[PDB]
């Protein structure tokens, strides 16, 4: 796992919101598009046990869905 992973897909405004929040905060993330990257899709569903995007993984912690304040907490 990378230290900060962000799972997204197209036509997903909540994903854009999370990403842009992360960017505004100058967070060093890596992003994965689960429609275009099958491995990333498999990690989301079968490693992280998350059914939707956005999902962010922060040093192993899975934050599934739209949870801004939990992200702020976890990031520093």
């Amino acid at each position: 796992m990378k230290k900060i992973e962000v799972y997204t897909q197209p036509d997903c405004p909540p994903c854009v919101i999370v990403k842009e929040f992360l960017k505004h905060n100058n967070v060093a993330y890596e992003e994965f598009d689960v429609k275009k990257d099958a491995a990333a899709r498999n990690r989301l569903l079968y490693d992280y046990d998350s059914y939707s995007t956005p999902t962010v993984v922060i040093d192993g912690e899975v934050v599934a869905g739209f949870q801004i304040e939990k992200l702020q907490q976890l990031l520093n």
